[PDB]
């Protein structure tokens, strides 16, 4: 199978500059070369160049609406392409607001996809419920069908079409949810595994249930949107919104190893890696290294080891 | 329901000065204000003023017997009072020796209560088995009924009446138990989940079993006496007796979230927080912050989020 | 029962000097004295003096073959001896290549023994599959019966006799396996629990299955060969090959506590402790301290506590 790396060095989805440097840091770490060592064919599409919308006045509270809306429109164009050629898209973030265009483009080709959102947040704030106008915490609001018309149209997002419903998404790792977001997920009945469910069940049983929930009836493509703050700050410290008591390095790898095993991975997002937020160079090395390790586990790298088929090592 | 914070800035239960500053640190951190944001009604009773017993000569090995005995007599007068008005008592420690008066007063109003003791120690050393005369490691000895008359009467504790039996208590997080204490718990058959049981079972199944053990037959009020060294030193470093290999931040919160769900929390003790033992300001912040987080989870704060009833956020 | 400490300050099994200092570090930490406090009789045999083979030319890729082969021939002589007097052998490493003579000598006296290998690696590289000629990553290749004649005879190892079969060994903690090694374990069908199985099952269920697998039919002596990099670098940083995402301090102790419980521990290897690889004195302290804690805990020290029999502490 083919893999296409897509760099989305974008940061207007939030106030902390630095996430744009994410793709570079991940490539600098040898992400592309390491992937080629796997059984997949790898093609690096390079980094997208995002045109900055001048005079991007805030829409009520929402900041940089047009810049974000445009960058995502361009990204969804690119993704919907690579998918068309039947390749697996891998988007290197920049902030999680780019999930809008990554999933949108993906859905255009595979309308029956389901999503597994690993994060410490929901990001289902609507332009009306955000305490801050930051879009990185609003991605899912723009995508769901149920939240259609429940908030005013935003400048630059008119091209967006709610592609997935509340039944097609599952959250894993939640631990920092605003009152508004919590109201939303409870009301729409969205399936989620907050850290307390993970503690109660064990990452093993959690993956078992997310699969039977999303793939029980129909086998469909899976879009894994991974926010790096999904794991505890001890493993991925260089992010903008670190929350204590998250997913361990082991639980994170377990999740990607399983998803690999389903053989249904299609889209993948490695978001929020911010190289400039590391207190020491080591914190940054730590962060990037796990991110790379996750990506790698999504495409086959097993902890138990790997050996090339047809090769008699004896 | 009503909540009553009661500060017990006491430290004579052990040699390291500093725990008396615990209540201040917890309030300074915004404990009371944060609680008011919960569905409970909060009333701060302030800090108790403990009269120092002059010429408090040690009883054999036991140090400051009268001072400790008196401070506890006063604290269980206060607790028995608030419980009488049907409010939930929350005691902010100093040292764990104050559990004597916290549980004594509580038992006066609710004689059928059961205890969940989170800690790395048992604190069931009797005045005859302690290697040190420190009372903070002897609380439970004075409470249980089975250990009645198995040790000489101590100066200042004649007011104490063994209120709970070996069947009404469960330990969680044990990892540093003296030979004597281990003899006692084995002999009296006290239910406990040391770190090895937690490793074997997983915090989820441990809470399941403590509940069926203590509430299987009769539903009764629960008194959660939380020693902050119950968690690993990496989360709560500012304590007097830190032991490595303890409960994680996640496991600690899991235990309080569950207890909240039983709807039977009646008394709570947040003990051993010593602000002066933090090697760096951050260590102290870390400690205080999770202590507050635990208290908050006992009264509803869920990791999956919270939303106010009857409020349509859309 | 009798215990015999045997120091193997050897390091030619790998390129990083320092592991020879392991035994001293462990003794300096009070390992022997602390053991005497247990119910076992302890005898320190001292450190073996290994004669250096001059002009030890590499065999193809394999480095220091003769020096390593000889040191192990001497070690297996010593071990086979103490076992013959019915005492439990405890080998303090240098590098894990010494497992060859530790297990060989042990098997001479107890041919029906089974092995529990805790490590992040397999070390089942054969002289033909190693990418580096380092022997510390080839121990198991020389011991297995199934891998007999699958590789050229190496200078100095002609005294070795494959003592255990693929059915007598279980790995726990794997997370860094070369393609060749992975081919080998899959082909020979060796039972293992990599970090993903530990995540899926929980250390509790893992130990349950390794026992039923190795002791289900016949109760036989157990040789625990512990590689200190088996735990995560956060607990045992001072090693030559640290791999992230390993066994926690708690899981490591759980494993030794269970093995003690079987009452079948016969041989024990505490390998790879390298005092010179600690970035700070604390890292080295940390490492040695848990190594000592594991050894203790192999011989009875329980987290729930210990009390001497027949002693009425009341
Ligand atoms: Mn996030
Ligand atoms: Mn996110
Ligand atoms: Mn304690
Ligand atoms: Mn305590
Ligand atoms: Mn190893
Ligand atoms: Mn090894």
């Amino acid at each position: 199978k083919p893999i296409e790396i897509i760099g989305a060095p974008f940061s207007k989805g939030q106030p902390r500059g630095g996430v744009e440097k994410g793709p570079a840091a991940l490539r600098k770490a040898g992400l592309v070369e390491k992937l080629k060592e796997t059984e997949y064919n790898v093609r690096d599409h390079g980094d997208l160049a995002f045109v900055d919308v001048p005079n991007d006045s805030p829409f009520q509270i929402v900041k940089n609406p047009r810049s974000v809306g445009k960058a995502n429109e361009q990204l969804a164009a690119v993704v919907a392409e690579t998918q068309k050629n039947g390749t697996i898209s891998v988007v290197l973030g920049g902030d999680h607001s780019m999930a809008i265009g990554s999933i949108s483009g993906h859905a255009r080709v595979h309308p029956d996809l389901c999503v597994i959102w690993v994060d410490a947040h929901t990001n289902i704030n609507t332009p009306l419920t955000t305490s801050s106008g930051n879009l990185h915490g609003q991605p899912v609001a723009f995508l769901l069908k149920e939240l259609k018309g429940k908030f005013p149209d935003v400048p630059g997002f008119s091209w967006v079409t709610p592609c997935i419903s509340a039944k097609d998404i599952v959250y894993i790792g939640l631990r920092d949810v605003d009152p508004g977001e919590h109201y939303i997920i409870k009301t729409l009945g969205i399936k989620y595994f907050s850290m307390t469910e993970v503690d109660k069940l064990g990452i093993g049983k959690v993956m078992e249930e997310t699969f039977s929930y999303l793939l029980g009836r129909k086998k469909r493509p899976i879009h894994l949107s991974f926010d790096v703050d999904g794991l505890d700050p001890v493993f991925t410290p260089a992010t903008g919104t670190p929350v204590v008591g998250g997913l361990s390095y082991r639980e994170g790898l377990y999740i990607t190893e399983e998803i690999y095993k389903t053989g249904l991975l299609s889209g993948l997002d490695i978001m929020e890696v911010n190289p400039t937020l590391g207190k020491t160079p080591e914190e940054v090395t730590r962060t990037v290294n796990t991110a790379v390790a996750l990506t790698l586990s999504c495409f086959g790298t097993k902890r138990e080891g790997n050996h090339k088929p047809e090769t008699d090592y004896l």
